[PDB]
């Protein structure tokens, strides 16, 4: 019987179905790259209020939101417009992510479409039962006050409809490469975004030297709250030891992590990668967190790495350690006795 | 014109469209029986969080709920899981009962899928405009405290989204057959459930010796509140007189009925059944209720009955006469002056 | 690519998509006329609780609402029934107006289907993002108190889910034609309704001597609040001057308009119509409103007019100038110092 056969097949499902949704200009640009470079077992959805930007984007599925409100002509940097446009097209957004076990929402906060629509996409995602994760950036300071204030209000709004919320503050990118021009600024930020999003997705979906169980992934991210990342990599031969230390000292991981529970670790490298190096990585990280933190990790081989091991660290539950101001994220300053 | 022809046809509709929805293990088992034995003009919908149980079930329509939450692997006796799973699949549940004039929701309360999903199915049913009736059982006491507390909380939740709520307390079954083994326990309870559900459905949908008008059915059940049943039957020749007295004295009808408004009576028997016997039944019952109670009744002939008349009594509006405790239903004890 | 081609085509869209929805007897009758006489670029949707009335109606789309509640047998003058019936069929109502840039909701308030369902249709319309305008009538006084009280409560309910709400009080029709019989009463009211609805639609959708931009239409009506109309026309040769004065003195425009912002003006006439006459019309009206009022206007040629110019005035934002009583609309009486 068709129904019964359908029920049996479901039980044989082997991999988690993942969907990546990019909103606004920056988000569509991230999506275009993932589609071209490829992103192991994950469909791509692009959404915009701006028709031209959507046309030049490459993705499995495109949705023009706010057709009646904006008219395919952008949201002009206004968050409230991006939000009403998304609410207006909620039905189409929902049908595009309906069968997903997990949904990644990515965009650069600061403008009108991404900042306004991301929280709406996340709310629809949770309503349908998918693990809902966001990977977004805060704007550079040179972009100015209005852009940051809008980004911060959007981060707040997004926190409420998200399982784990991963924030990358673009301004820290200058601490990685001090004298960089705005030209290459958004090029570096692009790189970081792809590594974070692709690193998390592959950790969950790419066959490695140890199996990572989606049910564990879900248990840790279900209450990931606010999260931050760290990226490091070594070319030497004492690789692991150096990549992890670099990742842990990354300016991107701008928060006190000793009180963290949960964390996801993805160690990448060449054919000669060993569970031994991965383990050294995990334990070095494992000691800086809470003694009872849950850690999810994996290890994958990447041809293009040639002779390097890259380490991606996502540390969760740090919201209590951060302060959300109109001007950005500031490491919290706890009150004396 | 296709539209106009469609509108005319609707006016020619003759019978109420009924749907029976069974949730969880016990509910699916009840559905499997109804489908095989047949149930005059009513489609069958089975829903479960457990794939295996759904596979071995027989029904017109099957829905695996909570696919992302539980993974076709049951709800493990947790009501909150059954509830989120149902909310997660609300769209599919709705489309399955969308065109129903009336919806019957049946399950055994106590576990996780039925207790949690029944109130959700009932809420969707009312939202679409269907007469919403539930026929459920409370667990035996030997099953223990946790199972009863969960059943009671579910009954409460279900009361709020239901037109009339029919409760069968399995523990009373021992007063019918005193020394019975757990083996046959759930076999007796199965029998009772089928007679209640099939008795109500046929009363509404089976051609009898008097026509029962769906609009009257709807008027009485629209405010049936909490309801209880009674079953009796006579083999003698003073049949009617005995079946009704047995039904009225049934341990299943564990409440003071003198203050009841509304009631549904279904008298069943062989080819020799007469409107005379039905009427004696009705009047004997009619005198124990409120002097202004509304009674809906019918009379049908059943080949398999050979030489017996069976009487099904459903007495509504008794909630004020019952006390809902964590440990079960207790006849209420009104406060003195 | 199909998606991309689809996105490009959207950018080439030239006209606003308009839908007219008539509810109840009077509304269906208005719809039947619009469909036959034709109504430049606007689809017609008819909805009723009464099957017979829906059958004899002519429209692009018909929807029988409340199929489970009422059974194609009307709502018997009860607003609460009309409302539950509409809520019950919300999904079908929504799909019928889903792709509309603008939605006009018309009916005669006073009975059960129109009064109850109009606010529901308007709420669905706003939810999807369409400009939501209502054009409705208040009953004659000879119809009695109950009919007016129900009409007034419906107007109140409708105000909350509408962008601009246009009210035509049928009782004023006697000031236009003093000694008129009930026979011709509803015939005159029919005429007025068609001119108001068709006048507004054509102003937005009919090619004229000056282009009216939908975006301006939307900006003015977005906050039109309560609106009233005025109709005038001249056969002479000092046409414009007379039509506008007649329109401005119309008993239909029963409110103090000096404090009005926004207004829509549609001047119609024969082949010899000139932007000069239209302009005289606009300026004569423009001086009675607030010095900063926004006015939207157009001018169209109608063959059937032969030698007359007709003027349609819709003046918005007058709610503060009106008093909503159980017995009707009364020009407000501001409180002294
Ligand atoms: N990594 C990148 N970040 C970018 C890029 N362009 C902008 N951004 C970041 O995102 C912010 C603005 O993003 P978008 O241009 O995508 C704004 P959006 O399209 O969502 O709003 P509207 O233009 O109003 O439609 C800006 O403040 C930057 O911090 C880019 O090419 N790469
Ligand atoms: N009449 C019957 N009642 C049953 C039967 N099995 C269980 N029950 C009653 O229902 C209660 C448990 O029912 P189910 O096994 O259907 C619980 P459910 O499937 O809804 O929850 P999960 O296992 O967590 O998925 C139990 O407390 C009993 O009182 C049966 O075969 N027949
Ligand atoms: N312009 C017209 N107005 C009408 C006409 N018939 C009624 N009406 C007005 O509308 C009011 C009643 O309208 P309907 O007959 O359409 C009431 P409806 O169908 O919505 O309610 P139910 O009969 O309960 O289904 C009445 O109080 C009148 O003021 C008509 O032919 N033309
Ligand atoms: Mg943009
Ligand atoms: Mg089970
Ligand atoms: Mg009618």
């Amino acid at each position: 019987s068709p129904e019964d056969k359908e029920l049996l097949e479901y039980l044989q499902q082997t991999k988690a179905k993942i969907t990546v949704v990019g909103c606004g200009g920056a988000g569509n640009n991230t999506i275009t790259r993932l589609k071209m470079e490829g992103i192991e077992g994950a469909k791509t959805v692009a959404i915009n209020t701006d028709a031209q930007q959507l046309i030049r984007t490459k993705a499995d599925k495109k949705i023009l939101i706010g057709k009646k409100l904006t008219r395919g002509l952008g949201a002009g940097g206004n968050p409230k417009i991006g939000e009403e446009a998304a609410k207006e097209s909620a039905e189409e957004i929902k049908a595009a992510i309906q069968d997903s076990d997990m949904v990644f929402i990515t965009c650069g906060l600061g403008g009108g479409t991404g900042t306004g629509s991301a929280p709406v996409v996340a709310e629809i995602s949770k309503k349908i039962g998918a693990l809902t994760v966001a990977v977004v950036t805060l704007p550079f300071v040179m972009e100015g006050k209005v852009r940051m204030k809008n980004a911060m209000e959007g981060l707040e709004r997004l926190k409420q409809h998200t399982d784990t919320l991963v924030v990358i503050p673009n301004e820290k990118l200058f601490e990685i490469v001090p004298n960089m021009p705005l030209k290459l600024a958004f090029k570096v930020a692009d790189e970081v975004l792809i590594n974070a999003v692709k690193g998390l997705v592959e950790l969950i979906t790419k066959d490695g030297l140890i199996n990572v169980d989606f049910a564990d992934v879900k248990a840790v991210m279900n209450n990931g709250g606010l999260a931050m990342i760290g990226i490091g990599e070594s070319d030497s031969e004492k690789r692991a030891k150096e990549a992890v230390s670099m990742a842990l000292n990354s300016p991107l991981l701008d928060v006190d992590i000793d009180g963290a529970t949960g964390a996801l670790i993805h160690v990448m490298g060449p054919e000669d990668l060993t569970l031994e190096e991965a383990r050294e990585v995990v334990a070095t990280v494992s000691s800086r967190l809470d003694p009872n933190a849950t850690i999810i990790w994996g290890a994958t081989i990447d041809e293009n790495l040639e002779n390097t091991v890259r380490v991606l660290l996502v540390i969760t539950g740090v919201q209590s350690r951060i302060e959300f101001t109109d001007t950005g994220l500031k490491r919290k300053k706890l009150e004396l006795t």
